């Protein structure tokens, strides 16, 4: 089985990079982020060449990068959706988990 990585990862594919990390992710499965392809969980890069590789941030489709780390209704839950349902009313994990500025992911 492939390893979790180390924390503090970078992802830097844009101007307003964020670091992720696995350990606070644990309780998480591991597909549910390296999402089955062709029925095999992948574990590339989510910005591979054919997969999230459109850095356009109003692109929708799913080679979008943005769309795939930030919108609701999606077939896996995004780093925003999945925030939005764990933070619920509380507005100060709100703000934490979900803040476009001033958040755990963009300072
Ligand atoms: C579950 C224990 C699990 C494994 C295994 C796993 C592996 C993994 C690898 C091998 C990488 C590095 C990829 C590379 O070649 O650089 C990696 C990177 C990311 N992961 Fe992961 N991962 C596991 C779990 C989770 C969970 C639960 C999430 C989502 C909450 C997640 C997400 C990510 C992200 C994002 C990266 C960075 C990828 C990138 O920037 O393109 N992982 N993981
Ligand atoms: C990297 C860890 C990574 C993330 C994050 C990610 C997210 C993601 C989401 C949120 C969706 C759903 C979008 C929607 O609008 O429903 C989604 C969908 C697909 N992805 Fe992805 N994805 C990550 C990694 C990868 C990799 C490495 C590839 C390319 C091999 C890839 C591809 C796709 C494809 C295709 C879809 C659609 C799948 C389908 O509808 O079953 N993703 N991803
Ligand atoms: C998507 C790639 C993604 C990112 C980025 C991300 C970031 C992140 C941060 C920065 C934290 C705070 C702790 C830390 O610094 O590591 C955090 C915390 C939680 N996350 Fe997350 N997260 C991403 C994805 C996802 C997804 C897809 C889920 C759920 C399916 C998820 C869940 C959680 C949970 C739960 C936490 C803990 C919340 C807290 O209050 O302590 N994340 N994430
Ligand atoms: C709040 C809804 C919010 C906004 C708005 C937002 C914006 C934003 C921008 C403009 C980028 C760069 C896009 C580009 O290509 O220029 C970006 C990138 C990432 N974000 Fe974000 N973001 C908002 C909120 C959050 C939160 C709360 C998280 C984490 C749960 C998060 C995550 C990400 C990730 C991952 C990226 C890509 C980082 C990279 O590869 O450089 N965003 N966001």
């Amino acid at each position: 089985a492939p390893k979790a990585p180390a924390d503090g990862l970078k992802m830097d594919k844009t101007k307003q990079p964020v670091v992720h990390n696995h350990s606070t992710h644990k309780a998480v499965k591991c597909g549910d982020c390296h999402h089955p392809v062709n029925g095999k969980e992948d574990y590339q890069k989510c910005a591979t060449a054919g997969c999230h590789d459109n850095m356009d941030k109003k692109d929708k489709s799913a080679k979008g990068y943005y769309h795939a780390m930030h919108d609701k209704g999606t077939k896996f839950k995004s780093c925003v959706g999945c925030h939005l349902e764990t933070a619920g009313a509380d507005a100060a994990k709100k703000k934490e988990l979900t803040g476009c500025k001033g958040s755990k992911c963009h300072s």
